[PDB]
């Protein structure tokens, strides 16, 4: 099963909007450019997010990791039973990823995913982030999370968990309107309460939105006022009913899709219980 | 197996009677109702005790709790093994307990159970007590306990522990008359010393009392004095010899059902070792 | 100023009656005799507890305590200034009381106070209780406290607190009757909230009650079931407003002198605020 | 597989010289007696050690633990498939043992074990040692250790770790003569670096030594002050090189059985690595 | 599979020389001779390091450790298993070794391996050291590491893994030239990042050098000023990029053979993952 | 007043065994010398130790420091206001003592006594101990204590408290006959339980004993076998009643000067209080 989400790429239309967004508000450290993507780091890891011109503006994919080789041939196994189509990374790809094998293939409703192994790190080129930001909480819990919007929810929970070897945490009916609910499944592959969160919106893109989590509450708070000036928050701080993360939501350059801050969630472990919340947040999180 | 007691329904006599002494003296929120139900809160849980009225004046059904679908699925298929009856809530039945799953069945003598996963959780209404209490101790190790009073311990101890999976912790033989004593037997299920003991008691309840554990001595000291000044009190403040929960018992208003509130027990891992003891008291607990 | 309460003296009619009492019921350690005083351990102290034969079935005498040589003649000096009367106790009554020096004197109400330094230690015998306790708080704290009964507060405190060196920790209104209350008078003289309290009730005694202060709560607990199978509970067990000790409190074999066997008390430091309460008890400590 | 050495009962010539040794010198607390045997308690355990009339002037059995009813069938499963005869305790022996049920053996030199679950606690009447030590340490780890004599090392190994579950710790060569040692093989059952340790020493006893564990270094070395005015130290303290106890040997009254009385040692858990020695003591343990 | 890395034994043209490097410079401690080798110490184990004369120049030998006699039993089944020859040590070697077993055979490309259980230690002799270091890292972790050169890192990958059960940490891209750079593959078998690492270097040594970890960052500080003095620093202080060990290199009085002499470290568990590194230093090291 | 002990010098007639007793025995460093004085070392300072060949075979001198050079002039001022005549020593001795100044006087009773200030530190030469010791404890507390023997208890007390600033920790009454003991005292100037003592022992040397406090429990077992392998064991392992020091005493190569070697006493504050002892040890000690 996936271990982790290690890495997620982009396609926009305003690469230098999506620069100046991932440095000078969110704070990650420009690192360079690999092709025509140009990448973006978070802490050792060579790059965490890749940006690439393109009209989608929305993800155009995102990496799963598993620890080692023999992992990755048993995610082959379990492709191969599943009857999941997938083929192996060429030479090329595993140069411009920076990892030791790759399978490619796509979730059940187009978003290709590359489980991988073996990423480099930079350990001589120590993390500098570009905005003030103490540092952001990622090792074994990956990079973040990210909601997968879907339009059938049931048929992506088989897949996430019976293929990928996700598991829920929870639900939250999210109210769309006076009488009608989304029932968001969050999972887990770690103790990072949820790495990935499946939702039927109505919104035309891939993802409703990106997380990422900082070391300090000050953090959060300081980014805020930075997205603020900018002119991008969405939500004002507030605190999750199942993860407990204290945070603030902002769109991103692509239209529809928010970027998430936070800081402080609990964490799961194998004597976790499934349960079902009604509001997304315990306080705050008010739409602006 | 089951994981922990999650709630209990009382259907009595006197409902007034049963709200003023679960909030002004026990201390727990009141939660609203479902249908003729009274709810009542000890956390986060949308509710964890219910009262309605019924000449029964005596638990109605318990609540068994597993961690999630998959894991009801496999209760049921050990009730099928075993050969115990049983029905699966219906969609109704699911939104009056605001739970995601249940299984319906009854122990050997009638006590009513309900197995069930993905329970209704309410940050964004945190708990608050009617009375002065810090707070319960109940998470992983669930609601509390209750001694199950059989007319067979032989016959219950294989149902609870073949069947459900609970695990003896230790026996103690309680003295009745000058040559008669009840080995009373405390089952686990999880880090709670116990969730439920088998005892054969002469009373024609079905349950001897329930218990809830607060976080503080004081939490117990304080309510004391009010269950005192409401005239209840059946026991002095006392310590007991297997779980070294610091307590005292009180009447509720169903006569010959009594409530223990306690603080600071012992609790238990894998490498637990059964016992016996010839007393419940450690110290104190003299019957008034 | 004096530093702490290091022992008391009792002249009782029966003798047996409080060795068995001391030893078997409150647990100190039996340590043979010193003229017709038999001798009692709470500790390191060759003694801290003497009762020998007399009609005053009372506090004979207080032990208190100073750090070295020139802190007694600092307050021999204190008592000149003050027009108290001493005498330096001599040769054979310093053999006596196992002590390098001490003044002689008594407070405005006929109550025989020693000052002393330099107290015998015997640890080649280490303590050990004649009752299940597993140890008393002592150290700087001294030996415990006690309930001083005077008939005039007013000056009974410029006394103590003037040429003594004890200070006011706080005052609690002890209702005596319907429209009746008295105001008793906590001092501290190190961290312990009091080894002196000062109180005007209408009892035939020197003091009210003395105090010991044990390690565990499990030792409090099992102190009231020995002292209650003798017949002597004066309250249920209880937690103080002032404080905050948790304890109960049982008859001595000298009428109307009671004991009182607590745990874990708040300490005061040099911030300590003087405040006022209307009740002894935060809770229990019912009368019985 | 045993979980932990729960008792040792020794048959002697003279019971009141071992109940002053037990008592006044090791600190037990007398628990009265249960046929013609007298009882000892180190802890919360009914008895741990009982001391009956005979010419043996030996350990005339061991009490072997596990933590439940299934535990001991599984034991009895072993035996058989061993073929090592054994009998099940009738309910008079359970009620002289006081425990829940037992298979009454020898190992293949004779020495009398029984395998046990269910013993009797009294947490109402609290360990109170009869000289003066804090404390034992027992629990998971069982009341202590003993070295087993054996005429065949191998053969007795092969046994108490193919049968019986024990699990070998390390070896010391014990220096016997100018060019002669025997090779002592310390076992564990649980974190106790050995609860049973095998050689072939040639003494006509079937133990060499019994040990407890007090819980302060002060604990051993005022044990060793009573021993010496006893008469009985047979070392000096000292510590050994195997398992780091600081410790000391003396004689109990039984000729050529020794006590051993330590403080401070590793413990064992599934990384432990078997290593050799070629001293006992790393220091001191002169032989006296 | 092998448990950890135990002792190293070289073969050198310099004793002398040799047993001056590892006790003033390294601080390792003299321990006699066995036969012709001379025999250092790093800890309580009887010996570490063993020296002899020959003209290799070399490592000769190195010991592999397993924890029990049935663990060397598993060894031999997986060597015959997997068709390598080994030749169990004869008792003459046993003596040599101070080991209770072993199996002799070489890896892939020539190395004598011996694999081990029940290492002699002598706590009665407590480690002292030759020169100022107040201790090294071994434990369950072994006497440290070393880098193992080999013509074809595939072919011995599948030997350290496959056979001896070794796990790949990392991997790091050392460069040798302007486009030149050699897989270095490090591998674990404990805690210690790695135990051995694999590496296609042009050198005609069997190894690269061999690692010992001190106790504190002034150790490694106190060492390099030491070798400096010896004239034998071949680089400055540093950080790895992998284990971030802090440390630096010098050479023995082998040609081409080199010492690291480090600190602090990361650690490895079950949740490690493989990753890539285009460095081995995050600082330092610069080549002198 | 005097801060604390920094350095002893003796006389003797045995200079290599002295200097055999220092380094293999005890574990002190040798440190080259001074003049006709062999230097050894116990930590940082370059010295704390001298030994010279002289026919007193005693305590030659004992220095004592104090923080600043203002402070040295202030001693200079109490030795003027008492009458204590004293000569500052001049740059040779500066040189010899490696000190930035300091005052030579003597005691009442004839000891030489050097009161400095800024002694020379050699951290770029780490303490290595000549025996194996993890170290000793010196830094604030100075490096240890000593036994002053004296004719007039009363007059040395007055000189060491009133001019130089120690303080009484307490007095133990130290049996020599049936009916006769010497109460030693027992001074303090740091938070060392005593840097001083004053006994009126019948001995014919300046000093009973000076002791040296190491850093484990280990650290004094292993030191016992050294010095008793040496045959020079004066007492048992033991504890002290009034520092709770764990320790043995053995004799120098002078004869009635013995050294005492412990660990882990109690340390004394502002809180301090004067007590008596009847006896010196609390265990142990027995004379051999
Ligand atoms: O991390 C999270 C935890 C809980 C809910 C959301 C969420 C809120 C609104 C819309 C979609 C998801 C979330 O992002
Ligand atoms: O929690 C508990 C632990 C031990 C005994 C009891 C008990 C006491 C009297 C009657 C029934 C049970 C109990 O409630
Ligand atoms: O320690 C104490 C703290 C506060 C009140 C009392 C007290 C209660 C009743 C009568 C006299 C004193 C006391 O003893
Ligand atoms: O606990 C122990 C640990 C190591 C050795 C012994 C031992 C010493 C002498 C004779 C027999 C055993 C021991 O008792
Ligand atoms: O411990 C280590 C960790 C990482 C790299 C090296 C290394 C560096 C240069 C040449 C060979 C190995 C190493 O020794
Ligand atoms: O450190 C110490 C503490 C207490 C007593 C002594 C002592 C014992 C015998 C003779 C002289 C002194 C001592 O050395
Ligand atoms: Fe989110
Ligand atoms: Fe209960
Ligand atoms: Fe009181
Ligand atoms: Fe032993
Ligand atoms: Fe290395
Ligand atoms: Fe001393």
């Amino acid at each position: 099963s996936i271990e982790r989400l290690g890495y997620l790429g982009f396609a926009v239309k305003d690469v230098p909007a999506w620069d100046h967004f991932l440095t000078k508000s969110v704070g990650l450290m420009a690192a360079g450019s690999a092709g025509d993507a140009a990448l973006y780091r978070a802490d050792q890891r060579a790059w965490r997010i890749a940006v690439q011109p393109g009209e989608l503006d929305d993800l155009a994919y995102a990496g799963l990791e598993v620890d080692d080789a023999a992992a990755l041939e048993r995610m082959a196994d379990k492709l191969r039973q599943a009857g999941v189509a997938f083929t192996r990374g060429d030479e090329a790809l595993m140069q411009q990823r920076k990892v030791m094998g790759l399978l490619c293939l796509q979730d059940p409703f187009g978003l290709p995913l590359e489980i991988y192994y073996g990423p480099a790190e930079i350990f001589h080129e120590p993390f500098l982030p570009s905005a003030p930001v103490s540092g952001f909480v990622t090792g074994d819990q990956g990079i973040g999370h990210f909601v997968r919007c879907v339009p059938d929810t049931a048929k992506a929970m088989a897949f996430y968990t019976e293929v990928l070897g996700f598991v829920l945490s929870d639900i939250i009916d999210i109210q769309m309107g006076p009488e009608t609910s989304v029932p968001a499944h969050f999972l887990h592959c770690n103790g990072r309460h949820h790495t990935i969160a499946l939702a039927a919106f109505p919104i035309p893109k891939r993802i409703h939105h990106f997380m990422l989590q900082a070391n300090t509450i000050d953090d959060v708070g300081y980014a805020f006022d930075r997205l603020d000036a900018a002119g991008r928050i969405t939500s004002l701080l507030g605190r999750h009913t199942n993860d407990q993360t204290l945070s603030f939501y902002a769109d991103t350059p692509s239209p529809m899709i928010e970027v998430e801050f936070g800081w402080g969630p609990r964490t799961v472990d194998s004597s976790w219980t499934v349960a079902r919340h009604s509001r997304t947040a315990m306080w705050g999180h008010k739409s602006v």
